[PDB]
């Protein structure tokens, strides 16, 4: 008989999704990592050269983190003694070595503790954050010219990200932007004086005898945010005798009325820069399109050239409003706005016009815009088969918009149904990347007429190995309530039988856009629970769920913790009424978002659940960060929603969970959903006589995410789920 | 049949023992509460009188949590607004009835946040500590005298305690001490100004947005220590002097060499203070008898009247060196010290002669000396029947050794083997306290003639009520292991069969000086365990346990987790011996000290036990107080005993757990023994991959004492104590 996908393999990574992650360095050529090796690839024929040999670096007397190579190829950057900080930000040491002349560049090195390096887009020109500060190298060897001065740890942030910012606005430390040919450098600085600090306590090796207070400036719901400001500094006029000047750019007047947050900055040209502005409350953004004025030396953002975007529903944007894509002159461009039946399309807008253009509509969405040529646009959207769970590459004729033609959807549709992509420089080539249903799949592809020139990747010796593994299978479904389809995916364990009745875990996210049935092949937690334990473990996306319209997406607007908890409810109800679930058996657990439904869920009263687990769970609104709870449930003021974030909160449930079986897990060293949130509803469950399970993980994150803390939490959630379902 | 002694009978208190707690108020009578009305009681007779009516204070508009009456009857002192800090330190509201007017006093009220207040020993006057500075009030309705201008939170303490001293030293937050007339105000003054603050989150209501860090000066062992100075002050020239002179008394030479500790102040007469000083090595005290001196109103410590107590084995005292009781004319004391043989007894020094005599003697200890007069001293010992676990209460003619009585051994000696004593002012009364083995039994007696006058209160209706109840036994023996005698006690289930095998679970504390083999009558968990679940409750005395000489007490010293970690798996060996026991059903709980010992033997691979709970433990000496670890570990130095400090970790056990089945237990607001304590455990089994069961309890102390925390923490180890042993 052959082997189950175990705990063990999922643990220790037995079964190895391989991987094709190429680096664009032209229109015709990509680097890519083998054998530790560097090689430079022809996307025409597939031909290779070695780039950087491996035993380069081999006396480097550190171990290298990453390696950045400049886009001329003269240089790299060589990072090393890599620090963590939040999900983006870290500080390392660099040094640089010239490619040409084959040699380490010992002098004016960039310092240690350095927080943010980038190259030049074009050339090798270096910007780089060091206490809070920027500073600018013309040439690797020369000596930086500092550009800001007001940096101070915790307070001014100058080209990097705050706490608040990095994690819910940008997604990144760095807060630099090269204009396109590298004349300009624009950033923004953060001014975090009056944000509360969240206080905790890191205990480190035992060898620490006091335990120590990480304290970080991170705004909760309704708090003082951070400020922010913009500025333009030329590059190519820089002094060694002289301090280098900075052009501010202002907010416009609709957003200095009161608080708001940069949340887009794009260049458009070399001389045209655009901004994207949020109010505080997030359901009203503006776009500025600001040029660069020769003779006075400043940035002007005309009046005629700004364009707003605003809800009525909800929110502007899936998270934030979306990026622009300008064409080659900068006077037009393409961007993913809501339509007016409230479904995502692109829309072609004049930067002096208000009026858009959609160039794509009906009852599906565009995830991205991809690349932008002459005579086509480029872009994903989950149209196909009306598959929301779906991702396709598609592109439209510019000069005719009834011709869209599908580049990704016949491939291998038996295979294939969620792709990304990445394109060449000027878009000659692209490379598609299938990650589901089956093995993922890395193609090249020519766009001149989308030949498919090579298989890059198909995961073959995975295949052989898993031929050998009783694999669970996975079922895309859906179900209908209140005249509207609601998808769902059921992980099923192997040989199933559709006569016999299994325990059924539902495995919850349920934030707004959130998106947990679909088409990507994954080799995870629920994998072992159906292969070796025979656990059906299930996902839903109702009411409040992304990818399709804002009739969905909207409908917890000012209203979380109260739909998408009803509707994992109800379909779970669905499921328990079908002839393979065990009613006496169903189970939910999930993570941050997932954490508060399952823990709404377990403590809704309603019967349907025997267990759940909550890990790292918001429980209270006003625990929550201001960027991301601000965007679903405005400011907890009486003149606003206050009434409601008091209503959905986890503590006011906790005699319901009297019924229930409940494990509470939570890292000490959470940055992100703190350590409070989880501390509190402990303290209610106490309160009414509940008991329950529990586990800290001393100085872990919201990741839980050091080997060790990562196998032993695990390892705890089966044991859990096992003595639940009755499982020796 | 009748009912057990179920777990909601110990968490819901149904079974209730009655006290019967006076207050002494002259040598003659004492105050009584019945049905909120204070009664005074003449002792001769037993009639009573209503000394304050339960509607006095219906009208105050506080609750009145405790009241403190005046020497001189005048006044009474109403505490409100209490506010708990540490074991023995709080704030309160505080106001004076005058009892003679029947009148609330509204003027120069004692202020808000107070945190202490004394009455002066004869008399009504007041000394009271507020912002950690002394004041004197002469009268209750007159203005204050401030006697120090240095107070400063967490830096500066007058009359009162640090952390450190509350809680290890004077087992109080009183610093200040009155002469016995009131004319002299002694008082001690602590800096913490270089003492390192550990630091912890406290959540409180779910309403707090963001958690609060508590900071408090704690010294772990080894750190920088709070430094003393003592002072006197003459009360009665107050009125007369702007500013009165608070005198100095200086620490002697032998002590001023290093760090050192004020351990004791005792006033032997109106014009001669007594003090004890303690060196930081705690082996090494020095006693100063110091005498006004009226001619230059300094107070001078005369080299002849110094007495020193060493230890050659340990440390000096059970937990400091005893307090002396001095004879009226103050020229000679009474004092308990360890005596050529390692057994405490009582000493009697003349105040100007080195070498003192014993007054008692034997293979037995004296506890305490309860009173003095000019014929008899009167003192609590363990001598009866060779029982270091019994109490009784004894008599020595000061004109005559030889004659000695039992006052207490007799008085029922089936129901009463642990007695604690009352004397009245003068010691004319005395009330007669015992604990058991069997129900707490309260009698009054006159001392001329050691007569009962009458039963106080005898528990007949808990009698009553006991009588329905199928109640656990107590067996108290001992084993004998390299031919000493160790001390051990069982709590047996009822109809008790040795020919049936029991599960047992092993019940510890194990510290320094500890004792947990007694004839003490309680009501508790272990009463549940052995009436309910049939488990046998059993506690050892193994070496390092108290009141049975120095031998056994120092045998730990300097090497705490070696001999009474190995002295716990070595009764539990024994126990399995006896043939009562199932071997396969072995389990150990313990907290504070009991947490660290459990942990060690759960770490040790010993094999014996299947299960153990740690609740608060100690994991590290370095993590824990300078007072307490250093007084047995001494110096965390590579020149004194840092090698066993690092040796003696319960991290560096964690690959053994593995065997076990542990439960790891912590209030996160406990301010004595870190939640760092449990975070380093539970981090160091996971870093091992270690499966076990942890509780964190939000904002509880050291007590886990809360009523809802309390039921919580009993209702979750008795589910996994009943787990371990297979009990439905
Ligand atoms: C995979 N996954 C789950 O299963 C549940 N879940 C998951 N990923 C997620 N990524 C996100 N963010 C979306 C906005 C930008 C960035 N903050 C990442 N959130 C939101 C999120 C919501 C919350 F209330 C508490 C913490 C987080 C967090 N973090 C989740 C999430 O809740
Ligand atoms: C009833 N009981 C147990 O069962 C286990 N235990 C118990 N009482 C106790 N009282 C004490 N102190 C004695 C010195 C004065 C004062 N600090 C109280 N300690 C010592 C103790 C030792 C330790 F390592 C960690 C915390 C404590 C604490 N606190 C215990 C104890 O350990
Ligand atoms: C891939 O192959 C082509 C040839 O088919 C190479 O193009 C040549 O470039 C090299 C040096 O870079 C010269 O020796 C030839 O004269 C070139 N021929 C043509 C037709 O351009 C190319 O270098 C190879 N690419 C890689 C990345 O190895
Ligand atoms: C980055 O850190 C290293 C180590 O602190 C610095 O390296 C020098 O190396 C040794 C120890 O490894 C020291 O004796 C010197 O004081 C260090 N300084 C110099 C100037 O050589 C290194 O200088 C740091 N790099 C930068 C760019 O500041
Ligand atoms: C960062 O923002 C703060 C405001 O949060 C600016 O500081 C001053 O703020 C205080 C209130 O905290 C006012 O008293 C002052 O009028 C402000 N300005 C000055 C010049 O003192 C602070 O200047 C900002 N720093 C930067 C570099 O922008
Ligand atoms: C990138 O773009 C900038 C801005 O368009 C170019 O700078 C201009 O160059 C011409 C010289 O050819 C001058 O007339 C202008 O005064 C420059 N403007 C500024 C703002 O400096 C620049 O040449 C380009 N750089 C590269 C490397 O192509
Ligand atoms: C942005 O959202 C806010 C909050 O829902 C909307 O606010 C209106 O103004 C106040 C809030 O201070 C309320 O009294 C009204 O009920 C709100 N109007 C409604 C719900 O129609 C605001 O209208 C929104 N902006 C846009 C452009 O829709
Ligand atoms: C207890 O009883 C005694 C004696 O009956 C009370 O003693 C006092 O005796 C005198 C006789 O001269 C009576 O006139 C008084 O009633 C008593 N004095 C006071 C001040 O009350 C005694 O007081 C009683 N004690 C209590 C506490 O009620
Ligand atoms: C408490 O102790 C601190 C030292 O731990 C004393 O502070 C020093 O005071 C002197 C003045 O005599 C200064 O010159 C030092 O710089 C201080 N040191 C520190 C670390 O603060 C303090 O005076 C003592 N306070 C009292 C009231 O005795
Ligand atoms: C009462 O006397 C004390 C002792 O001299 C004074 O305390 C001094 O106060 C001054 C500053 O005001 C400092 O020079 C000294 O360091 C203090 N010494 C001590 C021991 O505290 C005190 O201020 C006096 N109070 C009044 C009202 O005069
Ligand atoms: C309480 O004791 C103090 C100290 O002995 C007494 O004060 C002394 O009184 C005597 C008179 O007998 C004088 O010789 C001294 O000058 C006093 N000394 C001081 C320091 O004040 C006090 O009188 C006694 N008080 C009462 C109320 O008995
Ligand atoms: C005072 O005691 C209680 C209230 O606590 C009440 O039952 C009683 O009537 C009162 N007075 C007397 C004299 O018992
Ligand atoms: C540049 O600005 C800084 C910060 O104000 C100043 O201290 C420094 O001296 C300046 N250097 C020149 C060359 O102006
Ligand atoms: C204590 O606080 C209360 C409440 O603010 C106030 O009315 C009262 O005057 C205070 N008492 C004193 C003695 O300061
Ligand atoms: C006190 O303890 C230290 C450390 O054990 C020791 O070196 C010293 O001699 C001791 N004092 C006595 C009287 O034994
Ligand atoms: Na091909």
């Amino acid at each position: 008989t052959r082997k189950t996908y175990t705990l063990t393999d999922y643990l220790k990574n037995t079964y190895r999704l391989k991987l094709y992650s190429l680096r664009w360095i032209s229109d015709h050529e990509y680097l890519y990592k083998q054998e530790n090796n560097i090689l430079v690839f022809n996307a025409e024929y597939g031909n290779s050269s070695v780039f950087l040999e491996n035993s380069t670096f081999d006396e480097f007397g550190h171990s290298i983190n990453d390696y950045s190579i400049s886009p001329d190829g003269q240089f790299i950057l060589l990072e090393y003694n890599y620090v963590k900080q939040w999900r983006h930000s870290y500080t390392a040491s660099y040094d640089i070595y010239d490619l040409n002349k084959r040699q380490l560049i010992t002098e004016e090195r960039i310092p240690n503790n350095t927080q943010w390096v980038t190259w030049s887009p074009v050339g090798h020109k270096l910007a780089y954050v060091w206490n809070n500060d920027i500073y600018v190298k013309i040439e690797p060897n020369l000596p930086s010219y500092r550009i800001t001065w007001t940096g101070k740890e915790d307070i001014i942030y100058n080209g990097i990200t705050d706490w608040v910012y990095e994690e819910e606005v940008f997604s990144a430390y760095s807060a630099l932007w090269w204009s396109p040919n590298g004349t300009f450098l624009a950033y923004a600085q953060f001014n975090d004086t009056e944000v509360p600090l969240i206080e905790y306590s890191f205990y480190s090796d035992e060898s620490l005898q006091y335990p120590k207070t990480v304290r970080v400036p991170y705004p909760k719901a309704g708090a003082v945010n951070p400020t922010v400001k913009f500025f333009v500094v030329n590059t190519d006029s820089l002094s060694s005798v002289t301090n280098a000047t900075s052009i501010q750019i202002t907010a416009p007047a609709s957003m200095l009325i009161g608080d708001h947050y940069l949340c887009d900055v794009t260049w458009a040209t070399q001389e045209r820069i655009s901004l994207q502005w949020l109010r505080r409350i997030q359901n009203y953004s503006v776009m500025d399109i600001c040029d660069y004025d020769e003779s006075s030396g400043r940035w002007n953002c005309l009046v005629a050239r700004q364009h707003i975007e605003m809800s009525t529903t909800g929110w502007v944007g899936r998270f934030r409003p979306s990026e622009p894509h300008f064409t080659l002159d900068g006077n037009s461009f393409y961007k993913i706005i809501s339509n007016e039946e409230g479904y995502r399309h692109i829309c072609y807008f004049q930067i002096d016009k208000k009026d858009c253009t959609f160039i794509t509509k009906g009852t599906w969405e565009v995830i991205g815009i991809e690349a932008l040529t002459s005579d086509y646009l480029y872009y994903i959207s989950n149209e196909y088969k009306g598959m929301p769970g779906g991702r396709n590459l598609y592109k439209i004729q510019l000069s005719d918009y009834t011709k869209v033609t599908c580049l990704s959807c016949e491939l291998n549709p038996e295979r294939c149904q969620y792709y990304s992509v990445s394109f060449s420089k000027e878009a000659k080539y692209y490379q598609l990347r299938c990650s589901g249903p089956g093995l993922p799949l890395y193609t090249l592809h020519s766009s001149v007429n989308d030949k498919g020139l090579r298989v890059l990747e198909d995961n073959s010796a995975l295949d052989k190995m898993l031929q050998n593994v009783q694999m669970p299978s996975k079922k895309l479904d859906f179900i209908i309530l209140n005249e509207t389809k609601f998808w769902y995916q059921m992980i099923l364990p192997p040989h199933f039988d559709k006569s016999k009745k299994y325990p059924l875990l539902l495995d919850v996210y349920a934030g707004p856009c959130s998106q947990k049935a679909d088409t990507v092949f994954r080799l995870n937690w629920a994998t072992y629970l159906a292969s070796t334990e025979n656990i059906i473990v299930a996902s839903f996306d109702g009411r409040g769920s992304g990818y399709q319209g804002d009739k969905i997406m909207h409908a917890i607007n000012r209203r979380l913790g109260t739909f998408e908890v009803e509707d994992q409810i109800e379909a779970a109800r669905q499921f328990s009424k079908m002839g393979f679930v065990d009613n006496k058996r169903i189970a939910i657990w999930g993570w941050s978002y997932g954490g508060y439904v399952t823990s709404m869920v377990l403590g809704s009263g309603s019967g349907v659940f025997k267990c759940g687990i909550a890990v790292a769970p918001v429980s209270r609104w006003e625990y929550y960060d201001s960027v991301y709870t601000e965007r679903y449930m405005g400011l907890p003021t009486p003149e606003d929603n206050l009434d409601h974030y008091r209503n959905s909160t986890v503590m006011s449930r906790a005699e319901n969970f009297k019924q229930v079986e409940y494990l509470l897990i939570h890292g000490t060293a959470d940055d992100n959903v703190h350590f409070q949130q989880s501390a509190q509803i402990s303290k209610a469950l106490v309160d009414v006589g509940v008991d329950f399970q529990a586990m800290w993980y001393t100085d872990e994150d919201h990741g839980i995410a050091s080997s060790t803390a990562h196998q032993h939490i695990y390892t705890h959630m089966s044991h859990f789920i096992k003595q639940c379902f009755s499982l020796p």
